[PDB]
């Protein structure tokens, strides 16, 4: 599925992730573009051989397992596989995880590089307040 943009952000709205761990709704839409471009089926390896799944583009080395990384985690205990439907539920709890550990947004370098500091509501502009 490719999201509209505000189909995008009520979505992540109705799944808690506006204002989850200070992060305003602007901040998850922007990194959402910038990752998958509102793709859930968007994949991208990574040069240490994890690849990146879905929405948020969540990563196999961390986070989700794909039988293909040496060293796997699997943090959020679910397949790579799940991360690429159309209810982005499963992005969504696994985010959660991984803005939580530490050091919040920037785990997502899209964010940290083309997000982070911008005027991001304007990613929620036109949308159903």
């Amino acid at each position: 599925k490719v999201f509209g943009r505000c189909e995008l952000a009520a979505a992540m709205k109705r799944h808690g992730l506006d204002n989850y761990r200070g992060y305003s709704l602007g901040n998850w839409v922007c990194a959402a573009k910038f990752e998958s471009n509102f793709n859930t089926q968007a994949t991208n390896r990574n040069t240490d051989g994890s690849t990146d799944y879905g929405i948020l583009q969540i990563n196999s080395r961390w986070w989700c397992n794909d039988g293909r990384t040496p060293g796997s985690r699997n943090l959020c205990n679910i397949p790579c596989s799940a991360l690429l439907s159309s209810d982005i539920t499963a992005s969504v709890n696994c985010a959660k995880k991984i803005v939580s550990d530490g050091n919040g947004m920037n785990a997502w370098v899209a964010w940290r590089n083309r997000c982070k500091g911008t005027d991001v509501q304007a990613w929620i502009r036109g949308c159903r307040l």
